[PDB]
DNA sequence: TTTTTTT
């Protein structure tokens, strides 16, 4: 009782678990030791033609006809009901010919790599011979790395963060901070960007500046769409906001960028949600300024500093006189060509995985460093210098009461000029007049029609000198 | 390309176009002042795999409403990859292989000037005028020129008919053999631009503190 | 859904409940398309959906928020 | 071309290289479409292009700028 | 803000 032959062929193909359906509406196939999906080519027919050697002899002859292949594809589409979830392992690095385990280090190939439904890859094959610590390329690469970010007591704290942020690019989780590479010209940050791109293949992606300026929901926005399921997104050439007419990056969008999902749609599609598995790195020479500064913004900022100059001999003199640098080196003419030739593709992957094994093994999280945030520093200082009144200050109010304070309904009354003079004794009120005014009308409280008071008691008001 | 009118800018442009065929491209002014993310931009999407891009007729900036050259656009225009989406497509990456040449009669001015901008600027001057016999006399008393010659009537037709298509190609090949054999690189000329002349001296007559000078 | 042909999937799925002489006819895609066309032609009236506000849907059934037991 | 199937033109042009038994089969456009479908099915893996910066491409050949030799 | 995407 042998029925349709093409149905049997389709059933046997489906039994190998080589075609799967995702919740996004796409079909993924397992061909050439990788998971590939696309909406414009017949991948199912390619798989049917490719796997014809695993079937009995009486079945392989039927797959040469394209119409029979189309019939088998239609059957397979009919029998595929039930979606599956993909990209759920954050500690696995997919390649073209297998998946590398970042936890311990062995490389999986073939069926062993099938269980990890990694729908993306690095786009190139993995080679074991070049993945070794002792190679002529390693010493050359270490010299460049030490030149860009020298290791020393002065730079010991910044280099650790610089390597930790680069190492974080290997994970497939969501990151809660953004990276700003602040440096002058010829500081080697572009070389680092190119090295990272060559190391991580097409997982690296570059998008326009508009993902920080406009509204992400203003019609189609392929720039956000291309970010989907990436692990590193680079934005470049921040415009200078000091000059008039420049548009200051909104604080709203950076908070959205730290959410596990982003709202945006591509062309010829209606899907909105996109997985945010990537880290944001933006390189610039000017420190950015935000329209509004809030307490939520200091949990989502991180800055790396570049303080090395690679100058030609003709500019040897002036580079020494400039105070923004700390070391001057001779520019390498042929370095760019070697970088473009993927000369350090695996020597940098070894460094990346070695760094990953150092920091990111137990948990992935960063420690904020508010000790060096000059642009927000004053906003911190008041927060660390003002103590509000409470119940414990009620018994001691009388001593403060003789110092110009009136106990009206158990509320401390603070004259305006007293706080004006106290803050103007060190801060030039002319420079931050607008900022102080904004803080005031955001924090002003009306005791009555005329008198205005502040709900804080200065430490020096109660502590004897 | 800096020079007055009737100095051979368009003749050189057409000679290069006839020499290099489809590898030459002509693009609008929007790539220098207009934002590259304001929807689709086919002007920069047409630069894919091109080897020479020309833009001509820079307007004077003294006119009201004139937009000056953005420094950030210049900085991001020299990158190996340029971001731009042509119409009816989703691709946003274009490969940059072309030399950008701007033809103008006035010295350009930028909104912001910094050490980054001084590294990507070169200027070449045209100092020869071809004049008709009627108005040639008024050309010997002008400092903008150093030699006055007679206009050739039929040169444009010869240039159009691709008469010198291969001679120019041979000359270009000889020049490439002369210069770009070991390493190909273009070097900037900060001095020519007038507005930079301030900053160039700033790093010369000022020095920082020294341990011996403390 | 408006993209994949769920009708053909249903036709292929429920082929076991049909008599023995009808199951073998559903293994060909063209017959499935003809059956789908007939079904689409035979459907005229419409029905309103989601009329019960106190029911929580799942895959293995619907949970009732009044009593607390789970249908399946 | 992003909108024209040049594969059919290539199939028609490459006819003379094949033996005479297969030569007459390519005159029918439907056979050419079938061959194009087969070729598109067996074509997996992408190849990068334009990796040589010192070569000048022409319509009937490529010129080498290193030594001036012309290849066709 | 009319184009763009939509057809
Ligand atoms: N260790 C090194 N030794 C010598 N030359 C180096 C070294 N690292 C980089 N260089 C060279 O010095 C230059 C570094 O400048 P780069 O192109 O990185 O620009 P940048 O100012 O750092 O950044 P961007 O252009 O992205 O703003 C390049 O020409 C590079 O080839
Ligand atoms: N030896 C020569 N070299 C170049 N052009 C010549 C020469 N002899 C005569 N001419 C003529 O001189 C003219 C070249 O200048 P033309 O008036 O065309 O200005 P242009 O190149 O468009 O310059 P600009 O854009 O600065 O105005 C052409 O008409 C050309 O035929």
């Amino acid at each position: 009782l042998d029925g349709n032959k093409l149905f049997n062929i389709a059933q046997r193909i489906l039994d190998t678990n080589s075609v799967l359906l995702t919740e996004r509406g796409d079909h993924i196939v397992w061909i050439n030791n990788s998971w590939k999906f696309n909406s414009e080519e017949p991948l199912i027919t390619k798989l049917i033609l490719s796997i014809r050697h695993q079937l009995p002899k009486e079945y392989s002859s039927e797959l040469l006809c394209p119409r029979k292949r189309k019939t088998v594809e239609a059957n397979i589409r009919d029998m595929l009901v039930d979606s599956v979830e993909t990209d759920t392992y954050p500690d696995k690095l997919p390649f073209k010919n297998g998946v590398l385990d970042l936890v311990d280090g062995m490389f999986y190939s073939g069926d062993d790599a099938k269980k990890y439904t990694c729908t993306v890859s690095t786009g190139f094959k993995f080679d074991d011979t070049k993945f070794v610590e002792d190679s002529p390329e390693m010493e050359e690469l270490m010299n460049i790395i030490n030149d860009i970010q020298p290791l020393t007591d002065e730079n010991k704290k910044n280099r650790e963060l610089y390597e930790k942020t680069l190492s974080s690019c290997l994970c497939g989780a969501t990151k809660g901070c953004l990276t700003f590479f602040f440096g002058e010209t010829a500081t080697g940050k572009s070389t680092t960007k190119r090295l990272l791109k060559s190391a991580i293949g097409d997982l690296f992606v570059e998008t326009g500046q508009t993902i920080l300026t406009d509204v992400l929901d203003k019609g189609p926005n392929p720039f956000i769409a291309n970010m989907h399921l990436k692990r590193s997104v680079f934005c470049s050439e921040l415009p200078d906001f000091a000059c008039s007419g420049s548009k200051k990056i909104r604080s709203d969008n950076i908070k959205k960028l730290t959410e596990p999902c982003v709202i945006g749609r591509p062309c010829f599609s209606n899907k909105i949600n996109n997985r945010n598995h990537a880290t944001i790195i933006i390189d610039t020479n000017y420190k950015p300024v935000f329209d509004r500064i809030d307490n939520a913004l200091m949990r989502r900022i991180a800055v790396v500093r570049f303080r090395t100059h690679f100058s030609q001999p003709s500019g040897r003199e002036a580079a020494e006189n400039n105070d923004a640098y700390d070391k001057v080196k001779l520019l390498d003419e042929g370095l760019d060509g070697k970088i473009q030739n993927n000369r350090y593709r695996f020597a940098f992957l070894y460094l990346l995985v070695k760094w990953y094994k150092k920091y990111h093994i137990p948990i992935m999280k960063l420690y904020p460093t508010p000790e060096e945030i000059p642009d927000f520093a004053f906003y911190l200082k008041i927060g660390t210098l003002l103590v509000s009144s409470s119940v414990k200050h009620i018994p001691l109010m009388t001593d403060l009461s003789k110092k110009g304070y009136i106990l009206y309904d158990n509320v401390v009354t603070l004259p305006l000029t007293t706080f004006q003079q106290k803050i103007s004794k060190y801060f030039n009120s002319r420079l931050f007049g607008h900022d102080i005014e904004s803080f005031i009308n955001r924090h002003k409280k009306f005791a009555n029609v005329s008198d205005e008071y502040l709900q804080y008691i200065f430490i020096e008001d109660i502590s004897s000198p």
